[PDB]
């Protein structure tokens, strides 16, 4: 069942190891700590960073990273998955790598000394120590570990350094298989709007009795139809890399769907679907975004319900504003600051109106995280820069509209998934959003 990819896992533990020095703060070494695993929080930097190496969260599993080798601490049977591997990376990098295995134990001492001796190797590399500083886990391991780790900074003059920013930048280029996971997640999330707008319709024609959380719920629960999923390896199995077949069994939600009908609306990156009536009119926003073999991907549209024509006018211009990011702006060596203002420029040229309602971003690098908040496209960023093999979500929005003569309240939005390719920005989200087509009239 799990099998990792040691050429993966070889090429990107030594990018990690060539890149973690230059790292802000000039750190010493690494320290990366899983406990048990929360699958209420996917996205913290030690699960990332996991699923980056292995392919896999590895629970209750130290990984510490030196210039000269790597210290894995991790249970026998885990083991059972990396010893052939890494033997056979050892004796390739006999002279200037070494990964050891130690091997924890429940036996009460064991770990302790095992972070004894590893807390010896940090301090002997150096007094900063990188770290994932904003990440939780429980559990007896990751508690010992700690009560190691406060003293050690107690005892020695060890100085904790984030690696936030330097773990973006290190896995944001998208290698060949990354990006046809990427696709594959992507055309999940195409089918899951396609459910969604299907639903909707069918909720607004009906005149039922329903909330916004509701229905995105409904749409929610399709996903644990099993069999409906291995229903899609048609579309989904030639989008996998080569000698690869679509598995139900690593598709998954980026998220829980958002629906929003109004007449109140929120764009904000915490929003949730509205707790209130589907209102069968004017403007409703729907967002899903799918992960496959922990891969995000996002797609948001706006259906229309009998739209004013300051709605489809301004539903229009939203189609023409996605295309220039996606095909004039979402540039190699682009900040998202020249993005971002970009975005500003176009709106400020052709609808003034919309300047104020305009979501303050206009999405993020997406990958293994779904929102890389070292990576937004806002004015504020100006020290990043793309890169082909960087995906984003390109997102954009506009709140507290109203239509000038019947005072109905609005929003607008519209994401897709994109990909940097040599041969330019590549759309992996291909849901329609011609407006003739999310249009619906009763």
């Amino acid at each position: 069942e799990v099998i990792i990819d040691f050429s993966t896992f070889e090429n990107r533990l030594l990018a990690l190891r060539d890149r973690f020095p230059s790292f802000d703060g000039s750190p010493s070494s690494l320290v990366f700590i899983l406990g048990s695993a929360d699958e209420e929080n996917p996205y913290q930097k030690t699960t990332i960073l996991h699923n980056w190496l292995l392919g896999y969260e590895f629970p209750t599993t130290l990984i510490a990273v030196f210039k000269e080798g790597c210290v894995v601490i991790t249970s026998a049977a885990k083991t059972r998955y990396l010893e052939e591997g890494v033997a056979q990376m050892n004796k390739k990098l006999e002279n200037t790598f070494k990964i050891e295995l130690w091997q924890s134990s429940k036996e009460p001492g064991h770990n302790l000394k095992l972070f004894e001796d590893l807390v010896e190797r940090v301090r002997e590399a150096g007094s900063a120590v990188g770290l994932a500083t904003k990440d939780s886990y429980q559990g007896k391991f990751i508690t010992e570990w700690k009560g190691v780790w406060d003293t050690a900074v107690e005892k020695h003059g060890l100085n904790g350094v984030d690696v936030s920013l330097g773990l973006s930048s290190l896995w944001a280029v998208k290698d060949e298989k990354e990006q046809a996971y990427l696709q594959v997640s992507s055309r999940g999330s195409d089918k899951f709007m396609n459910l969604l707008s299907d639903e909707l319709v069918r909720a607004v024609d009906e005149e039922i009795k329903i909330t916004d959380a509701k229905l995105s719920d409904n749409v929610e629960n399709e996903i644990d139809k099993s069999r409906f999923l291995k229903k899609l390896s048609p579309e989904l199995t030639p989008l996998c890399p080569k000698g690869e077949k679509f598995d139900v069994n690593y598709l998954d939600w980026a998220y829980s769907p958002i629906i929003q009908s109004g007449p109140k609306y929120d764009l904000r990156v915490s929003a949730r679907s509205s707790e209130t009536q589907l209102d069968g009119n004017g403007c409703i926003l729907a967002s899903c975004g799918i992960r496959y073999k922990n891969y995000c991907s996002n797609i948001s549209r706006t259906f229309l319900i009998d739209p004013s024509d300051e709605m489809t006018d301004n539903y229009d211009f939203l189609l023409l504003l996605q295309e220039e990011i996606i095909n004039n702006l979402l540039r190699v060596g682009a900040t998202p600051k020249q993005i971002y203002d970009g975005a500003v420029n176009y709106i400020n040229s052709k609808k003034p109106e919309l300047s104020a309602g305009f979501t303050k971003n206009v999405g993020s690098l997406m990958g293994l995280e779904f929102r890389d908040s070292q990576f937004v496209l806002n004015n504020k960023n100006d020290y990043r820069k793309v890169e082909n093999g960087d995906c984003f979500n390109i997102s954009l929005g506009f709140n507290n509209l109203k239509d000038s003569k019947t005072g109905a309240s609005y929003a607008l939005q519209l994401a897709d998934t994109v990909q940097l390719t040599s041969g330019g920005p590549k759309v992996l989200t291909n849901y329609t959003k011609s407006r003739s087509q999310i249009s619906f009239y009763f």
